[PDB]
């Protein structure tokens, strides 16, 4: 009965039937995106209307369409033809992954390039890479993918160990034309394999690890109702899943005695981008938006008990649409479990003689996705003490190149002849805030140093200052680790027992933001990534920091266009967008498969409660 | 047989007998510090000489002494009388904690101050606080403690809830004189209690938490030999314990196939300081060095199975000396265990069809200490992939004051009338480095942004630069989070298979350093805390960043004096000193007992190995 329930297979089947009866899903059509729409503001009408948004691609070259459908009423609500040269191309389809390699295999220019390198075309894998927007006028309004080649010596071989450098091709996947083949010179193909399950590379496996058994003899402490509603240790929330964003958290709230207190209305990773910093023309165009161009949700892994998720695991299996509108279940795509998290609070008092120890724990909601060479784990954590944390875990195989004779300022060497270009992994968290309700504001908090002098005679004093962000034009903020800069989201109309506004403090990791030159194509298309924090006024259609159609969009969509409205954000329904990321100079230890590295952020209560919220935790 | 073995009760008893026979331990003497000395450089002689350093205090006013003793030979090696006005006072003795309150209870000025506030002297607890060095000429060369008062309504009451503001006293604990009583005015004593085990404050305890069982059916994967030698998943190290520093790690090394490769010779937290930022004369002198003035090791807690340490725990029980030279065991003072640590590496490959998942784990070595209101957990972590991490966990009860009518720029309000002054918790990690041996160097690594132009036509390139620190005068470094600044410790004479020097990269949290004015007393006494990174040339007597005798030392001892030697550190036996800390603006949620907050650092291999070091981890 909840409007935030997961999409069912039955809903997706009805969407397919509605689209087909309306004449919108003929044999040349493909569904490139399908997702449920959140309830509009003011859902207290109980009048549920389950609506779905669909992007429909046409493989014959007709204009694609954006369609909204009501499963509740069985009707098409709206259908709009898209001009893709204006508003952007549709996301990459899974079925286009193979098309690039197949089209190149019959192109005479591609074959001559492989012939010169004595490479058998049957052994050459071609990565299907998003194209961006650069200097090529013929690409405007065409659906382009770019290909980079890797050799597979045999079917189980890791192709990433054998990049074919000096060669790139561009393909129009709708007209099935190879537009350009660029060959800048022969590089030796690196010869060592990267097969991390080969005994000659691993050596004998360790026999020294003894098992760790994690069990819950009485079952977990959380309950799941209505398919995706979680209650755990005073937390309450709904776990959503969207094929673009992946796991989405709705209605995060905390039961403080009598009252269910909202904190966050919607939390998601709304974009991620991996820009490459190698100036070679073979790769200088390379920036993939895994979320906006490829859709990370559709590549979620099925997670195995004991391997991917350890302990007493409750799974969700979300349903998505395939390219023809058939429902497809992602079995065991989301793991949920609680974890011991060490000491929560501890004190032994010299005067009262009381010794006190309590243990912490956290609720984990996670999924893993794989897009080509890269794999990412997305983890949301809820802690007993009111802290909310996100963590991204990056692993997989690094993207490789040749390592040039005489070195490089922009590529790491991993093995003889084998390089890995410098790059970043940058995420955007979209936090639709609801601290004790929807009237919120953001303050920037800096440490203040004070000079020795009158009123500070011993030169020991220090303080803090808070600046309220009142309009969108002043709400684009940068980190400052040296001044301990954080941001507080508060509700000016809801006070704690000390008559102070209740709030939550955002703690960033303060990692570098986008390094590209501000005049670059990627700086225009990924403008969100150039600043640490943005605040906007809530609006239904402002969903992604990069706009709705990221693929081959020429730039400036999303957050820079939103904030130009310069709306009031001082005690209003607001959205925080936090940019955070890893800058990756690959190391030898990242090869041939990379140990996990992590980045994230957290929010801690700041006068939200009237005292510690974990006084009622028992003594184990 | 190992020279790095823990001190035994028998060794401490022999030290006591040697001191007493030499005439150095009469009834007026107290041992203020006693610890084993590490082997000098070049221990390949097998000629073990267990030597102990002792600080001896004299309660009658005679000059204290520093003594070195050989238990191996049963002799006093050296005994030096100390001029404490010159070189500093000895650490605070546990038996002086009560002396401040007792001396004040008979002082007519103190009693009149309590009388005006209608406080029964039998209910007033006085915190024994280190004095620092300020404007009071009569304190030079005297052993001074300062007292701040708190009311206990009954014996099990939390006195911290009832600070007596506006009142402070200074006491000479050797002459037993109250030198000054300062009363700046009557503040109401905050009335609410802070008793976190009182059912009227906690409410009914939660019944919702179900148990988490962590067991190892075949026992742990690590072995302990020789009392304190650990081998775990190719790591090898010795766990030491010192009454000043606490847990110390020696001889950290990694078994890389054939070779045992050193990484860190000695790792410790060599100082910590808590400076207060309240300019009131009642507290503006307040800065306690928990390590150097109080000795955190002697207040280590006995850790309870299931409460403090959960899982399959192996304990060490270190032995220390009491004030008379009797051995005293700290039962279960150190916990050691391994923990599951999520996903180590994962990849599902679209071209080979191979799905691969491995799990991570870490070895934990920890202890907890309590000094007055504050409690700290010190955690060292070793990971499968070669990462070394330190984490400090801060909890306990915040130090309180009155909250003034009309507010404060330097104090947080926690409850009606109850304040908590702003302060920092700043640590110094001393890392005696030995990356593949003792010829090491430090490089500072910054991200380099590049401008769009020739050779970077698309404006996407970025790079990195490394600066070698060659002499101590240029090795005092500051963080720069915006440029992704890290520091690499490498061995220029030991190369990986790519002919690059092997190294480890230090990742800091980039939190603010000391906020006090650079002309303050605390900036002079805690100079280490004003910069993020220092590198020195190794020397036997350069042990602490603040010098040997921190208590009432007038300033400039330790690191600023060491680096003035301007020694060569480019491919030499070097020591890295890393400053890191928390800046604490107390929140309501920190009261009446504070949930843990954390800070730390980590070191990751940087071309130390020839490829990923965890290819031989099996599949669970
Ligand atoms: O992550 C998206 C870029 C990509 C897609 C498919 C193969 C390799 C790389
Ligand atoms: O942490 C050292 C300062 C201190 C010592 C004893 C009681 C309260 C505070
Ligand atoms: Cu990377
Ligand atoms: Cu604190
Ligand atoms: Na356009
Ligand atoms: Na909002
Ligand atoms: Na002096
Ligand atoms: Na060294």
């Amino acid at each position: 009965a909840s409007p935030f329930r997961l999409a069912s297979a039955g809903e997706i089947s009805e969407v397919q039937g509605i689209l087909r009866t309306a004449g919108l899903l003929g044999p040349e059509k493909r569904i490139a995106y399908l997702g449920v729409l959140d309830p509009a503001r003011g859902a207290g009408s109980e009048a549920e209307d389950r609506r779905f948004r669909v992007f429909i691609h046409d493989v014959s070259g007709a204009r694609p369409q954006e369609v909204t459908v009501s499963v509740t009423n069985g009707t098409v609500i709206s259908a709009v033809e898209l001009d893709t040269a204006a508003t952007g191309e549709l996301p990459v389809l899974e079925e286009e992954f193979e098309v690039v390699e197949q089209l190149l295999a019959t192109d005479e220019r591609w074959l001559k390039a492989l012939a010169a390198r004595n490479l058998d075309v049957s052994k050459v894998r071609v990565a299907p890479l998003s194209a961006g927007v650069f200097e090529y006028a013929e690409e405007r309004g065409r659906r382009i993918l770019r290909g980079l080649a890797f050799v597979q010596d045999f079917p189980e071989d890791s192709a990433w160990a054998h990049p074919v450098d000096g060669l790139v091709a561009y393909v129009d996947v709708v007209s099935k034309e190879v537009t350009r083949v660029i060959d800048t010179g022969v590089f030796p193909v690196p010869a060592e394999h990267g097969n991390y399950t080969d005994p000659e590379l691993t050596g004998p496996l360790r026999t020294t690890q003894k098992p760790i058994s994690i069990t819950q003899p009485e079952g977990p402490s959380f309950t799941v109702t209505g398919g995706n509603h979680i209650e755990w240790e005073k937390w309450s929330l709904d776990v959503g899943f969207d094929v673009r964003e992946g796991v989405v958290l709705h209605n995060i709230a905390f039961r403080d005695g009598d009252r269910l207190r909202p904190i966050i209305n919607r939390a998601s990773i709304a974009e991620m981008v991996v820009p490459y910093g190698d100036p070679s023309p073979i790769r200088s165009w390379q920036n993939y938006f895994d979320t906006g161009e490829y859709l990370v949700g559709q590549y979620a892994n099925s997670l195995e008990l004991g391997c991917d998720c350890l302990g007493d695991i409750t799974y969700l299996s979300p349903v998505i649409s395939d390219a023809f509108g058939n429902p497809r279940e992602i079995r065991n795509g989301i793991c949920m479990h609680e974890e011991d998290w060490g000491i929560l609070a501890k004190h032994s008092d010299l005067w009262s003689g009381i010794n006190y120890t309590r243990r912490n724990r956290r609720m984990v909601i996670s999924f893993f996705t794989t897009i080509g060479n890269y794999d990412y784990g997305f983890y949301w954590y809820l802690y007993l003490d009111g802290t909310i944390e996100f963590e991204a875990k990056a692993t997989g195989v690094v993207f490789t190149s040749a390592f040039p004779e005489g070195g490089s300022d922009n590529i790491s060497q991993l093995a003889p002849g084998l390089g890995a270009p410098f790059h970043q992994h940058i995420f955007s968290a979209r936090l639709d805030m609801a601290i004790d309700g929807f009237t919120n504001r953001v303050e920037e908090e800096d440490v203040v140093r004070q000079t020795m002098g009158p009123g500070n005679e011993r030169g020991n004093a220090f303080s803090r200052k808070r600046t309220v962000l009142t309009r969108e034009s002043e709400a684009v903020r940068e980190a400052d680790a040296r001044t301990g800069r954080t941001w507080i989201i508060s509700n000016p109309e809801s006070k704690n027992r000390l008559n102070e506004p209740v709030g939550y403090k955002l703690h960033a990791h303060n990692q570098p933001t986008l390094l590209a030159d501000p005049g670059s194509s990627i700086a225009r298309r990924a403008a969100f990534a150039t600043k640490d924090l943005w605040v906007t006024r809530y609006a239904d259609d402002e969903r992604y920091p990069t706009g709705d159609f990221v693929n081959q969009h020429s730039g400036g969509a999303g957050l820079p266009s939103y904030i130009a409205q310069d709306r009031d954000i001082d005690g209003q329904d607001i959205v925080v967008w936090h940019t955070f990321g890893l800058t990756h100079f690959p190391r030898v230890e990242d090869w041939p498969i990379m140990p996990v590295d992590t980045v994230g952020f957290k929010l801690r209560p700041e006068g939200f409660f009237d005292r510690s919220p974990v006084l009622d935790v028992p003594a184990n």
